[PDB]
């Protein structure tokens, strides 16, 4: 029905293992990656990767999330790198295998007691320019995230908030600062100056599990590909780190000075990919599936129960992807947290939701265009047959695939409670 | 509240391990779910009165087994129509009715090869009477099965064929027969005579394991409650020994003499209702769930991709029960191989299949009466209101309850495919 | 298939056919369950120990020497009924069919005299009658008490303070026979050697079908104290009149061995019955089939994880030898004990190498059948004048007498436990010797 | 305070998800380092005062590199080395013992080169430990390196370096023939695709773990350190994750051999992979370990397993084993134990060689002997645990494992005694 071929293929053979010691044994280098790359990839914006052009060959290598670092630079060096970032991605507007949603993440400079004003003046810009994501800098307790959410003022409630996780504080405050975040970012770069450089890789681990348990997107950044600044090829260290960040659980991997000043911006971001959907094939699922399972504690929310059913059915069928309706990205983030195999393809008509989706593992977002239909199970029919034409377009899904569907029983956000298996006509 | 979490064994069902889940066992747990493990009971003198028969019923009887080892065709017409007096008595309540199977239990092939004279017209009884079950006694090899569905003819298709296991080459050559059976009873009796006596549990145990890898129906049987025959209250070896039929994974249990004959006929299936309700809290659905799961291959057929959805998605919200929607019955036997502690409510409109899902563990069957509604999305929605109200008046579901609803996309048997999460209101 | 390859080459495949072999080496309990195989013979010696009440059907010494020779281990007297006079008769015909075999050291069997203790009837503590027969079973030399209807932990300790100075060696197995028993389950055990599950009176004090719950339970916390669990009442009971038991009866049996119970009872198949030889053939060909049968793999696994660390270095060599057992399929674990902790310290893990105690104590060698697994052996011989030569001494008398009892044979791996000094609480040593 | 150190929190953990979850950053490192280090002798690390700070930093291996400098280059670096080593032995209970590990330039264009010929009979002459083996593709590649080292030098270990796609193709018969393997991620990044290096380097640690033969983890882990005095954070996950995949040893190539911080990138390593080895979660790694390892007749097998057992079942502070040829310890390693595994041998150069090997601790035994062999084992036990003291392995109350044999000479390991120190 499938093949032999089939099951060599995307490190199966290392997936049916019955223990990690064997999955391990079992991992082959010629078992080549079939799913899409599921981890997200941040770049930083910079001179090396400023203009339209360039922004473009970023595109197409597989950058999802345009960060802009406002450490340095003018609100008005900020505004063009914003309107170039969206000239680029609008230039793809035509083709429908090529257009793809990219997120505009603002980082702020960081704090002296409470917010500094100059984060006060950055994050209202963010909020006047339409960002999507804020990275808050140097988050040391919740009271840091709710002064930067009260900063988002009366028009940027939507903006999700990225904590960075940055010295000992906030690594002891962790529990307080995720439970008010919509997300972390282990940000590196301070936290090995501000705590022995041997113990980052504790952090990491612990961040990046209790994010995992939480449900909540990870972000692993700073020196990443650090050698591709200046070389055109990353070191043995490097790699690894790329895919134990993934193997970890993290659901975007970030490039800094590789991206924004480096020499070799679009081939940093193509390692990052490579290796991303290398790593991805070795996650071992068996093992993974059961521990979120098992720790997640039993839900009433039918959005929570459905997503756990839709990726259950995904396994036992090997679905290609698992296409679900939202407006807001709750439904598909959802399915990301018990990290399924399958590509979770999440069709929205909300423009900011399929930007934000990026910070999700394994949410590939469609934003559907289409003027509502009258009678609305045939709204609901339209943009499932829209995800899987796209699907169809884009090499997730062939004839004759099973895919599963996630949708609610009636209009409006917060009502997901149905799972279908359809069979791809 | 914290009285919920007291009930059903659910201390022991959170251990870690299986010693942890022995240890946490309560005598002061009472069992809560409805009784899912089915009651075969022989019909003889004991048990042929009409107003017997309702009390048998009312005590938890689900199959009614004629033994043509004893008797003429006079005699069994005349229990299977008491049989049928008795269950259509109930008939007045559709949302109370329960249906009751008739089992015909063989002669068997005696000193010969194959399939006897007597079993040829004892089968064509079966099929003139509208038996819903044929356990054939000593099935020794496949073309056993084979030959008791030929004297069963065309007429006799949807009849299913039950295979006695009672000696040692049924024993041997157990994995061919159960491909062409649709289950197998354990039929101790014979078998502890065939075999070495000390040697019994380890068929009953081998066979009941590999009818739960197959899915299919395994019926433990006799002498379970033997002293009941003739006293008002079993040995501790037999309640013990209907616990442990039920904690290996059978199906159904059976009462014979106990039944037939005795002078405790309504106080013999009480017990067997009264063990089986406490056997059953008493699973470790921990381990259980995640070895059938395990042992499950993957499947493309939509009924049991949407089956191992549900039964995830009940495991996940504690739902009441799953209600689904079956003509031949297979969608609610796809639901019980993989053992859910949520009820299997199957909504039929075949009163053949009602009768026969009893030989699933967990599936309480409910015969829908009412002609077809003219827009089928209004009938299959009326079907299920008919289960939440069944359901209601059993004691099954209560307001605030959260159950799955599995139903297909067409008419006709074949097509389920979708799961569904539905507060009770 | 891997991790059996090298050993399936050098002790062949007919080996790994036997003992339930296969459904051992099953990954799951599910594949264990399917892999059983009733062609699969058992090869291991019995290891739960058959109970036997003494009574008008097996008063006789001819008649003791046929169920000694049948599996008897613990011959057990019910002082609910007959006189001090008749129990002192019963005794010393226990003693005397269990003398008639001491001819031959290497492979006498020792015999446990239990007394069992009509119990505190409406009263609420330890009644005149107990006290006096408590009294006779210390100047008698019993070995055991079963204690009937312990309700809390201050029974026990009227039992024990009954029992005097002199009676300080006797085992006490608490009997739970009623909810406040069960309910206070964990203060009794805490306080008594073991326990029996009375299932006869439990089975009238709570609802009929919970006992299984109770049973269960009470077996699973004894394997998780390590302390020996007697499964008792009705298991047999159509044997009484007739030749071969119910269906239902034999599978009882082998789940209370499943369950994990150290020892399993006769009552009247044995004290009134017509066939007492018979039931007690009958429990022991059951016992060893459910032995084989038991999922070894996850028992010792989850018996590992549920126990806490330990400081005691019995404890600690004791799960070093059962593991270095199970790596290299040892015949037998030859242990030297005084009162017989160093094996039963061994016997909580559950081996499935037959567990050879070598000790100079005759009680401790009776009391011994209270562990699953442990064949006591008796050593008769005067002390060596350097210990350490007395040592190796019982090490080879172990051997040779395991040898000549088909337990061991030439090429065998056996894994022998030994202590630092000489007395009691000081077994701290772990070897592994091939049979030459 | 105990139950708070080494990441005791995230060991007792259910799952791995909950192991990660419990990692901190505050729960300090108690156990000595159990991972080796590797060290490449260059200019930057050939002076004996050099070395000598080398080796107080945790070097345990001295690489010489036989791909640059003459014959006359690479015997000076190992009299240094000696020197350096010996420097410390007026302290017996204290000296830590230093392996040499010869590594071959390779077969270039070609089987063994002539050179190779050349260099192998130099190892031999000079007492050489180990052979790192390049570019090793199939077992007979193994066959022939071990025929040039000669009848004199069949005590060396062959540890082969998997550097390309037929190697990593050929694995198990290059394992099965080897004492060790070496993921040389250098070549291997350029003969394979970059992005699948990690790959072949996890399935070659768990490979070595599963058949209990050393692996060592090799090139670039801490590359920018051969100019930078700290290194990048993408080069401490590198180490960490090494440790936590399973690597006995890690290795520095530049950083030691030509970079400006030799030193500093030692104590990086030795920093790093403290820090990781109390992450390992040993809950899940020993039933795995445990469960793949095969039944076992050979006693050695057989007590090393029970050792390891009754080391977890009390937390025992050492396991102190007696060993001639390294055997028994490499037995004990290879099941992972918390417990630090003391090898107590008289051969200098198995004491060198267990290095190989992921927690074991050679001490070299030179006190005068005992008359009864009975005594002089009791008295090696007891140099065990004094050098465990000193060294802050043990203290009084500790419980200790003991393994020794039932007779003289190797092969004979069969007993495992639980000790109360002191
Ligand atoms: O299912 S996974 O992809 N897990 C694999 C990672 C892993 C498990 C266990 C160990 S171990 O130290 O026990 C060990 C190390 C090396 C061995 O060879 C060995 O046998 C055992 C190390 C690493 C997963 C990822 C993230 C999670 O949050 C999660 O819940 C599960
Ligand atoms: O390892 S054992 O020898 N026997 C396991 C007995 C057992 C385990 C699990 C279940 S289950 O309900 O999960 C289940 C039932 C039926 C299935 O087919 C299935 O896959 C799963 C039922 C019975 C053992 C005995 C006593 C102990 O105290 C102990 O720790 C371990
Ligand atoms: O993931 P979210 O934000 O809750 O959105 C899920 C919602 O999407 C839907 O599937 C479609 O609703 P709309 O037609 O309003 O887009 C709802 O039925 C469901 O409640
Ligand atoms: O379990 P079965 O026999 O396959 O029946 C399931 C069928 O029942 C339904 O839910 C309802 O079908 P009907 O309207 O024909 O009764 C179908 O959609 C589905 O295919
Ligand atoms: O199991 P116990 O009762 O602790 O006895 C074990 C004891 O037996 C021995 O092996 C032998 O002791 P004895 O010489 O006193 O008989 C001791 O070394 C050890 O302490
Ligand atoms: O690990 P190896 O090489 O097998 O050496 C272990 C040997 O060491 C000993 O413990 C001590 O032997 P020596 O007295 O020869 O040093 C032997 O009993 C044992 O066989
Ligand atoms: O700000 C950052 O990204 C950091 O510190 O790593
Ligand atoms: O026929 C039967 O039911 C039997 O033999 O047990
Ligand atoms: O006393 C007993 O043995 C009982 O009640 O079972
Ligand atoms: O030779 C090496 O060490 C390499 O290639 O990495
Ligand atoms: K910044
Ligand atoms: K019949
Ligand atoms: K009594
Ligand atoms: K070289
Ligand atoms: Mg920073
Ligand atoms: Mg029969
Ligand atoms: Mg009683
Ligand atoms: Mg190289």
């Amino acid at each position: 029905e499938l093949g032999t071929a089939f099951f060599q293929q995307q490190q199966l053979p290392a997936a049916m293992a019955d223990t990690f010691l064997e999955h391990l044994c079992l991992l082959d280098i010629d078992s080549e990656p079939v799913a899409a790359r599921s981890t997200s990839i941040i770049a930083t914006i910079g001179p090396a990767s400023r203009s339209v052009e360039r922004l473009k060959e970023m595109i197409k290598a597989g950058m999802n999330i345009a960060r802009l670092n406002f450490s340095h630079g003018s609100h008005e060096y900020h505004a063009e790198s914003i309107a170039n970032v969206r000239e680029a991605v609008e230039s793809f507007a035509g083709s429908p295998l090529s257009y793809r949603p990219v997120a505009i993440a603002l980082d702020t400079k960081g704090p002296g007691p409470g917010l500094s004003e100059q984060d006060v003046r950055d994050l209202r810009f963010g909020v006047e320019h339409g960002v999507d994501i804020v990275f808050a800098s140097f988050v040391r307790k919740a009271s840091d995230v709710a002064a930067v959410r009260a900063a988002l003022g009366p028009e940027g409630h939507g903006i999700k908030i990225i904590s960075k996780i940055e010295n000992h504080e906030g690594v002891k405050r962790f529990d307080e600062i995720l439970e008010v975040s919509d997300g972390i970012m282990v940000a590196r770069g301070d936290l090995g100056i501000e705590i022995p450089a041997e113990k980052v890789f504790l952090a990491q681990k612990m961040m990046i599990g209790r994010c995992n348990l939480a449900g909540k997107p990870v972000v692993c950044a700073t020196q990443m590909l650090e050698s591709m600044i200046t070389k055109p090829r990353p070191t043995r260290a490097e790699t690894s780190d790329v895919a134990n960040a993934v193997l970890d659980g993290a659901d975007c991997i970030m490039l800094s000075g590789e991206t924004a000043k480096g020499n070799f911006p679009v081939e940093a971001v193509k390692m990052q990919h490579a290796i991303a959907r290398e790593a991805e094939a070795a996650v071992y699922h068996r093992q993974l599936f059961e521990e979120l399972r098992r720790a997640a504690p039993l839900s009433r929310d039918p959005t929570e129960v459905t997503a756990i059913g839709a990726v259950e059915a995904a396994f036992k069928c090997c679905a290609a992807a698992i296409i679900v309706l939202t407006t807001t990205g709750r439904s598909a983030q959802l399915l990301s947290r018990y990290r399924p195999r399958a590509a979770v393809i999440a069709v929205t008509r909300s423009a900011q939701a399929a930007r934000q989706v990026h910070l999700c593992r394994g949410v590939f977002p469609l934003l559907y265009r289409e003027p509502p239909e009258a009678i609305w199970a045939d709204d609901v029919d339209r943009r499932v047959q829209f995800g899987i034409e796209s699907g169809k377009l884009r090499g997730f899904l062939r004839v004759g695939d099973l895919v599963i569907v996630v949708t609610g029983w009636r209009p409006g956000s917060g009502y997901t409670n149905i799972m279908r298996v359809l069979s791809i006509s």
